[PDB]
């Protein structure tokens, strides 16, 4: 209870810091997305190893081809972690959490950009449109999965595609291997590359994924894009806590 509150007050502070930082550096949004994906996609059921554990901060993992071009995003993460650590009442925040939290703020940024765009670039109105729904209420479960532990080393090599050079079947296999499938692959378009339209053109060439891409394209044309937003959150939520046992009392302190 009191811990539920402490945690959420601590999340508010994190979120305002993330959105203002992302606001100063929007060209890193694709990096933050991919950083959250590539930290998570090492999860391997059989050996219960890998997953969303912050391993990706290790130079040994960061120099892997699949992780090319992610230095700048990881600097933003370090900078933001140092700032969050200085105001936390319940200890430093883990890398695994900040990486997934940077992901959430980047997602929100791409939703806000939609609203603004749908309003003839007018930024003041697009903010009101975005605020209207969210789907801020759909972040509920995601917001509860706060308290991930840090890995102390790189995740094993060889479990993450170089998305940019990958065929769609290498791509489906990655989602399948982690318990997902063609629908999650489609809705997580933005995570795969800096150019979602291009990513989605590639994805529509495989008939298993096609109907999902067309569905989400349709949803993104409606003003509210509710099904795109809700489904992304759902699958991202599953992805961000894989291999992780959440400490529901993390970031707690005397009342
Ligand atoms: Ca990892």
């Amino acid at each position: 209870l009191n811990q539920r509150r402490q945690r959420s007050e601590f999340q508010s502070k994190i979120k305002i810091l993330l959105s203002t930082t992302i606001k100063a550096k929007p060209e890193l949004v694709p990096s933050l997305l991919k950083l959250a994906l590539n930290d998570a996609m090492t999860y391997d059921k059989a050996t219960k190893s890998g997953g969303a554990n912050g391993s990706i901060r290790f130079s040994s993992e960061l120099s892997r081809a699949e992780n090319e071009g992610l230095s700048d995003g990881l600097s933003l993460i370090e900078e933001v972690k140092k700032e969050i650590d200085s105001i936390s009442k319940g200890g430093p925040i883990s890398y695994a959490d900040i990486i997934q939290l940077a992901g959430q703020s980047a997602v929100k940024f791409t939703y806000l950009a939609s609203a603004i765009r749908k309003c003839g670039g007018n930024e003041e109105k697009g903010n009101l449109l975005y605020t209207a729904y969210g789907s801020a209420g759909q972040w509920g479960l995601f917001d509860r999965n706060f308290g991930r532990s840090d890995a102390t080393e790189a995740d094993p090599e060889g479990r993450v595609p170089q998305w940019g050079k990958a065929t769609v079947q290498e791509m489906k296999d990655k989602f399948i291997a982690v318990g997902l499938g063609p629908r999650q692959l489609a809705v997580m378009s933005a995570f795969l590359g800096p150019d979602q339209a291009a990513t989605e053109q590639l994805l529509a060439t495989d008939p298993q994924v096609a109907p999902w891409v067309q569905k989400y394209q349709r949803s993104r044309e409606t003003v509210s894009q509710t099904d795109y937003e809700v489904d992304l959150i759902t699958a991202f939520t599953k992805l961000s806590c894989l291999g992780q046992q959440i400490n529901f009392e993390a970031y707690t302190y005397p009342v």
